[PDB]
């Protein structure tokens, strides 16, 4: 039976402790995935507090990073999301992503309604992805791929 | 000489008489934009308030939408950025994006570590593109491409 | 060709001017949406600057309050959601729905879990009426009927 | 004698333990419900600090979780409601019921004035429901039926 | 028909307006809501926003402050209430009613559950009341008497 | 020697192991009250963290609830006050108290200046109490007695 | 009779009048408060907003800075006090009166249980006022002197 | 070598200690700084997490306390300031010095201007002393003597 | 006689009108500042409400701008400074200054208290400048150079 | 392989842990950086949890400081950066460098876009110092240097 989480600091603890067991080992995130049938993206979410594994991915990297039992059976429940400490990122890395957001958030709602209709792109029929990519100029570019559903919105 | 805004009520209210315009004459953004030579998500940006036109397109997008001149001189001068009317989203179209920085905000900052290394992914050194996709399950999908330079953080 | 708006200032402000004129004329919401072959409370939520009406219902409902032209194109732009002055509402009769959420809002999230599995009930695949029932013990009571599609959250 | 709490964070640590040991028992919100003679939704808001539970119903859910006896009392006693972390949820469960107030918070208000009158619909003399239908195009629905008394606002 | 505001702001300008043409004639407003038949309390939060009068008390102070029809109108529509700018008052005459409940929040809370039993004292069904009162040790009292139905949260 | 507080978190950790130990004894707030000669809605207060006990009072009830000589002496420390955890309340049965003044503050603020002056009613030289009467249509109301002297506010 | 503000913006847009008028006139406040028998704090905090005047004074500043019959009858009104914007001031002179506070505000507590008892200092019974003094290092210092009566709280 | 912090929360949990050994000892802190060579209100603004004390002062105000080794090495580090918990004060004592700034900031910002020119008066050439008055109306009152260098703001 | 204003709004809206004069004279800031005999980065600032010019640099730049005598006399108002809508700016620009304080602040809260030792520096007796550099790898580089007094903090 | 942080308060509570150690050993911030090749202020920006050290340097200052392994590893770890609590610093020393920006932050933008065009001064790309230079008055000055590469926003 399908089990949830409804204080996200049980899980994020659980992340911390995550984290210090793959840098006492020198793991990476890919390696952590390889094996699981399960992309980077998801499964690094789910050790960070923010999906799911399903229960043979969570015995996998519970092998992987000498997990006990208790916290192999809360990366199998549902969590309660929510990954930013107070609602606008302090870190530079993850205030890029928000900046996007305030310079274009309004133009990706004008041309999502005007290439699709009134409605969202969701957010949970959703996927996304990190590639590296060269830069010709020189150096080295990120190419995050957001690839969500268009649910309309209809009048009834 | 470069100018630049620093209230950005100027701009937004501008965006709110180029909307009420377009729509009058039944215009998409795509057709703003063409005979600019520029990409449809930088143009919408700039009617919206958040780039800047040069004065060749800030003309070509003006007669388009029967602007003044006093409205096609601001388009071409430097915002004061920051769509967003008060930090988190109110809008479910644009709220989705924020959410994928809730469930996701995290694992960008970790694969960005781990492919590129410390720092981030520009903001600026960056452009986005939103395309229409048939889902093979059923409808239609958008894959939205966020393509930004690694900057690394280094030690002095 | 689609329409859209970024600022919810100017739908509110048209909503305004819309309560005005129903108050001047002593109309009811349902006889606003009489003949318009949607439902009160969505014709209700675009008057309010929440939806967008059909050109066919836009026209209806502007002359029934003696819109001008710019008021029922404006009607039929898509809105900037969102009709909480400040993110909490002050009014009791919409902090109740409020208090409904601070109270049941995470036995809603376990029980969905429970009962579909990881993911969400849409706010964009959904509908909600209001009806009045007999209280027994007496008085009136309000059932309000949220009902939204199911969307998974799986693996990838 | 009825006892009460005042610092909600003491009954939210005993939801987290309850849901750990629900977990490693398999347990669903249905069956530990089963037998106290209460709506699944009570029972379950009482587990996660929103509601008190009845003595006896209190021991039959302790029974079925391995509780304590001070984890028993403290079902018993009053909560210091509110389950939202923060005041806007996270997590994207949650969030859509907001965004449900933020799309319709004001019809609600409206249609309520106009069906019923000025006052409130309850969310004391209220009960709420979960129930999954079938959608007929296909997948399921979550029908959640919010059935509050009407309360008056009358001069004096 | 009732009719019913959703934007505070215009309720709010017009309490304004009264205020000045109050006090340029000099009046109380125990003489403005004398002969109303209504309760000065009832009638004075009417005329800053807080409550709706009937069509025959908004005629009366209406003639009595020199309103023009819009405005007696106005005073007849259903207010979107909330009469604090932001949350906590900044007036020192305001901010000790919210700093008795500071001090004495969690009494009123813990002893309302002792007396009456889970629920809440009506903010709805209620009336409060101020009066002037001699303090024995020189000097003036307030005794304001809140007044509320006591509504049970019961198990269902 | 008179002693302080400054940070609220230490009595109101002390709060939370009174009530526990008031509901393993099942003991009132009244009964606690009886025999100090002070009213039950101070002394409910103190043991809340929002007041002090005077030496006697404090050791009266410390045995009634068998607390520890610390428990004891911080009773008698002047507190560090407010007893809201974030400025608004999220219980509903405080909540009602804040909504009271969302909906009469102004019409309080108002009356005081009309019946007394500019100034104050003060939460300083002030009581409560609360008491339970049949309502004469049926089930139960609280009367709750605010009474604060009058300051004034005069030019210097 | 007495009359009040409820909206803080109608005397804070007369002070920016009252201040622009003086300018044009090249008036100091220790000019405008002479002759009025009431300190230049008292009479200054008025012009701002924060106080009010009586008829005599009202009409003598009233005729210092031209002010028409509507504005010297707002100083009169019984202000809704707050003068800072949003809660932390930003203006740099401002700001250090709340770094005061930031740094000695738990002391001011202390002291003033130690030396007065439990209870305040009142802002209402109170005066403060601003003199220029050498420094004896070079420079000059302000000395402001803030005069509040203690109020005790005490046990009932 | 000086030491400074950076997390207010180790002094603030040292204060604490502090004053449950000051309560314990039932000592003031006027006699805690007696012997010092430094103000009552320098030294309790120490022990409370707000100046740093010279190596001898902490080493005499640490035997008077019984402190630890660590605990006077800490009285010595320079500390991150800041003793409001949320920026503004719950606690009435502490609240009314906010009040005053609410009601006089910008009288003390204009008087200040008016007195020597642009510029601040400091809060760190600065200091300030508490002394208790007789009110010749009965009573006793506060003196709060706030001295702060004027330091001018210049072209350049 | 030194004159202060107390709304910000009245000189950034001046700051406004000033920008469109500039834009459309398609000046430069640094030719608006010449002649002055003052640094750009005072000028400018008091263009956009952060300073105050002396008369015969108000004149001066007044007249490049061709402004009007309430706005030439506005220039020389001491301002309520604060230049940022709320808080936190959301332009890019601006908002990596305040990122490099959310990254360094604490070191240099630490190496300012190590190289000169207890206290601040200032943000009064201050000078800052803009530089433009080649940056020897290739591109260009800001140094920005903040020049403060430093004032102790030291015992009393 | 590279390893990262999500919460900050396991660097925040190694820094207070470094700072203790610190401060028994009486070392300076210079002296733990002399040696390791890096500048002091990214030395001192790490220990205090906002850069990471390479290895060896990591285990040079864990050998200076007597930390453990665990603490030598986490220093090596890429931050969750943030070092300001709660977004406005409350510390003066810190502070100080927000209100530069409240005062000079749209000066700055204005003057970048002058100087470089359109785009952002880097805070990745950077790097600052702090140096101490007398004052030709009397006293010290600190001059810090911000040194940050242009990144230009150009049409795409
Ligand atoms: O993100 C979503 O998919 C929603 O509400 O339907
Ligand atoms: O929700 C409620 O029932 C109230 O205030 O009466
Ligand atoms: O509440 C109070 O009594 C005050 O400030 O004087
Ligand atoms: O308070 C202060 O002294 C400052 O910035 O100079
Ligand atoms: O977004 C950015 O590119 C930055 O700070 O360098």
């Amino acid at each position: 039976m399908i089990q949830s989480q409804i204080n996200r600091n049980i899980r994020l603890d659980l992340a911390d402790a995550i984290l210090l067991s793959k840098a006492k080992k020198d793991l990476s995130f890919a390696e952590i995935a390889d094996g699981t049938g399960l992309a980077e993206a998801f499964v690094t979410a789910a050790l960070l507090g923010q999906q799911a594994l399903p229960a043979d991915a969570a015995r996998l990297v519970g092998a992987k990073l000498d997990l006990d039992e208790d916290s192999i059976l809360l990366l199998q429940m549902i969590p309660l999301r929510g990954c930013i400490d107070d609602r606008i990122p302090t870190d530079p890395t993850m205030y890029r992503f928000y900046e996007m957001l305030q310079v274009y958030g309004t133009t990706l709602k004008a041309l999502v309604h005007e290439k699709f209709g009134d409605g969202i792109i969701s957010a949970i029929n959703f996927k996304l992805d990190v590639k590296k990519v060269a830069d010709p100029e020189g150096g080295e570019r990120a190419v995050i791929t957001l690839d969500g559903k268009y649910l309309p919105t209809k009048p009834f």
